[PDB]
């Protein structure tokens, strides 16, 4: 009822009492830990009106507790107000301030997010008056423009209307607002990003004329109020990109790599007070490793370690010459150097993981804990030379929260 | 009751039914995952005679099932035989073959061990006739000599007498048979291995004349049958060491680093059929990263990244120049190259993690699963360019097993 987490690099002990407020389940049991299942059935998302008020009551109780006015009359009135509206409409609507609070705390509670030290500096765009795919496109272009801020990236989320019935449902079909296309070739190999080959062909299935190259920014596929989704090209002037060079190796430009400045996740579900927002794209800035390690070096992604090690003149016959590791570091020095040389916000895994430890200290003191997923918080390279490797972390599921959801093209009753 | 684990690099699915035979608890609950607590209270170790027979019965049932003679008469006789002996003596004794089986499967079930593909090729030394610290010393020297095999390392375990009362207890006070000493300096800094500063001073408290340098192989501290422990120097000719050079950088010899060939963990508790073996040192061979990443580069260990990056002429002002990562790779290329150039068995994290995936495929097919701790199975560098990063792993606690135990100098009623 009062759990301790240790840092074995510093011998610092934090005491977690926030996990007692926890609600949702984790997938782990007394006899099995599933802390390395990627998409647990508990992390994926259809609710009724009965269970709605406890969820609303719980959310309002913490919201008014956080504006220093818990249990007051303005609280007890809004409790009844939402109670009455849930009786009448079997749903309800958040105030603007309740929406901003819910969004920031969904991010705050995101236990797999290392970036959370900035959770309170999130810009919330209320798109709940949107009704059409063009409206969504317009709200998303504004989001992109604002969050990019000419390389001085800012955190933002845009929140489309909440689910109601289910078949009326706003969805961004893109997994990210800005992703590169993936095309299968004649021989079977892949041009561009192999992650998106399925989505890239869906866009061609709906009309996209593909420039069939590498870093072809995909179009947005926007579903409005359950209607069939529609294709929109983000104006290129809004899609900020960094060409990737190295500060030693001049052949690194010849690699011709580039990446988009803005990580902007669009397929998630935001849950606030029992309400489900099925389209809620949010963006921040990149940690170096997400591009240079995962995007560039996953076997199932661009998979460039071959060509980088070749041009580095590396012993590639022996696995134990660590040519893979050696080329991975250079690639990440290049992503960082490239982004910083262009004044595009980027953070290295050392700075970001140190900030997360600093963030954890804040959340244990002024909040009683910080839910954190070690499997995801440790960076995908050089893990133990970063402070998060040596920090025990308690993972538990708080709300408001971002949840996964099935892809719309497996559930959308088409036409 | 039939859990699926996915590999997201290969889209391979394994089906785990072995977790149903699981017994011990994990520390996780439905509402909290503790899969990143280092020493869970469930992983640490005093039992009575009542609970003893179910544990024995359970162990014998799987042992005779594995020699293709389950439920036979030779089984049902040994069931009764151990039953009777537990009535009479409130304990019992394993057959040699039952001891070899229990040991191999304790290793087999070690979910944080990436090396397990070799679990059946374990040499079991029965030291259960030992009675004195000199006897232990002699059994441990033979273990070291055999397991080292002049650099052609072989897996081995030496099993001292099982706990009985508790106050009669064989313990190796060293955490590993071969560790370097740690000495605090005048200014407070540390010479040698800072991990062992506490143990190094215990040895001086009992008489060790310290050569107060860096890589000073510690003496063994051996507790026999609950008596006060005694100091013994492993004959240096038995302690095989690798001086660490690089295959490019000739200044790397000037770093003057070296490491011992034999990883030989001595502080663990082996549980077999409810019996507790409090001294059971076991050894294999090193994965590169345990030395080059954790031993050499942990801030709380030798912490050499400073000096290596200096001599590499690295941009060390900016965190984002990744000088830490760049020096870490070279250090691990040097450990591997050094060990292989001396015909001392060593495995790189790429080969070892690929073998573990191959091992998992074997354990899911011919056993129904493989308990695995992702937090510990992923190597401490370049994690996602190794196949274990992308493999979901179910952690659960089977028996026979190795468990942690408190250090003897906090529990030993001294003199
Ligand atoms: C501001 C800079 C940010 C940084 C550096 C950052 C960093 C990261 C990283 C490295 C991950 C691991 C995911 C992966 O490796 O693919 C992650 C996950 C995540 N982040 Fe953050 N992020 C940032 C902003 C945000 C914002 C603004 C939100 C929400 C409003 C957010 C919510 C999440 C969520 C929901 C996850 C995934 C959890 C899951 O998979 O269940 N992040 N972040
Ligand atoms: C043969 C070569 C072996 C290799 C390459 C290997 C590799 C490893 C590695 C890298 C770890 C992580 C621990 C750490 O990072 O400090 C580990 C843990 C472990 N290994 Fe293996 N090991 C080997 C042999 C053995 C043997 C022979 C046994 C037992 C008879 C064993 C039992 C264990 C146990 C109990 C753990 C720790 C689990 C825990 O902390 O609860 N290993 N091994
Ligand atoms: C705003 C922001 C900034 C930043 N630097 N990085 C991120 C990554 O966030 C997420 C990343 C993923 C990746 C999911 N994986 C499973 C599939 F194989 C890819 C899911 C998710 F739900 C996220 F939220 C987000
Ligand atoms: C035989 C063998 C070969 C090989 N290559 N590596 C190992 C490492 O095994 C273990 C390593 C540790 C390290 C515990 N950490 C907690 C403390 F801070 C160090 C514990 C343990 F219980 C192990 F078993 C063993
Ligand atoms: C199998 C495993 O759960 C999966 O590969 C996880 C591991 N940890 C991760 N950590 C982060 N940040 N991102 C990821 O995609 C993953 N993938
Ligand atoms: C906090 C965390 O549990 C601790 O640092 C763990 C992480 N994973 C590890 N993995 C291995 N192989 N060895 C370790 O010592 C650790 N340490
Ligand atoms: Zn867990």
């Amino acid at each position: 009822r009062f759990l301790k987490v240790k840092n074995w690099e510093t011998d610092v002990v934090l005491t977690d009492t926030l996990h007692l407020k926890s609600t949702l389940e984790t997938g782990c049991t007394e006899h099995i830990c599933m802390g390395s299942i990627m998409l647990p059935s508990q992390h994926t998302r259809v609710a009724t009106k009965d269970q709605l008020f406890p969820l609303a009551k719980e959310f309002l109780d913490q919201y008014y507790s956080s504006i220093k006015r818990f249990g007051s009359k303005a609280h007890m009135d809004r409790l009844e107000e939402v109670n009455k509206e849930i009786e009448s409409t079997s749903t309800y609507q958040l105030k603007d301030t309740e929406l901003i609070y819910g969004a920031k705390h969904a991010w705050r509670n995101a236990s797999r997010c290392v970036g959370r030290i900035q959770w309170s500096k999130l810009q919330v765009f209320d798109a709940r008056d949107c009704t059409t795919a063009h409206g969504m496109f317009n709200y998303i272009c504004n989001h992109v423009k604002y969050a990019t801020n000419k390389g001085n990236l800012r955190s933002a989320i845009t929140i489309f209307p909440q689910r109601t019935d289910g078949k009326h449902d706003f969805r961004v079909w893109n997994s990210q607002l800005i992703r590169y296309a993936g095309y299968k070739q004649p021989d079977g190999s892949t041009l561009g990003d192999p992650a998106n080959v399925q989505f890239t062909e869906i866009c061609i299935q709906q009309g996209w004329k593909a420039p069939r190259g590498r870093f072809d920014v995909l179009p947005l596929l926007l579903q409005a109020n359950g209607n069939d989704p529609e294709l929109f090209q983000i104006p290129p002037e809004l899609v900020l990109e960094v060409p990737i060079r190295h500060p030693k190796f001049d052949w690194f430009k010849d690699l011709g790599l580039k990446w988009y400045g803005l990580p902007a996740v669009s397929n998630m579900l935001l849950e606030i007070g029992g309400l489900e927002f099925s389209a809620c794209p949010f963006s921040g800035w990149y940690m170096g490793t997400e591009i240079g390690v995962r995007d560039y070096c996953d076997n199932s992604r661009y998979n460039i370690l071959e060509e980088v090690a070749k041009k580095m003149d590396l012993d590639m016959r022996k696995t134990s010459s660590l040519w893979k590791d050696q080329a991975l570091v250079e690639i990440n020095i290049a992503v960082l150097y490239s982004f910083q040389s262009d004044k595009v916000t980027i953070v290295d895994h050392h700075s970001a993981t140190e900030s997360f430890i600093k963030h954890m200290e804040n959340e244990y003191r002024c909040r009683g804990g910080c839910p954190a997923d070690w499997v995801w918080i440790v960076p995908p390279m050089s893990g133990s030379i970063t402070p998060v490797f040596h920090q025990e972390m308690l993972n538990y599921r708080l709300t408001p929260s971002f949840e996964y959801q099935p892809d719309p093209w497996n559930t959308h009753v088409w036409k």
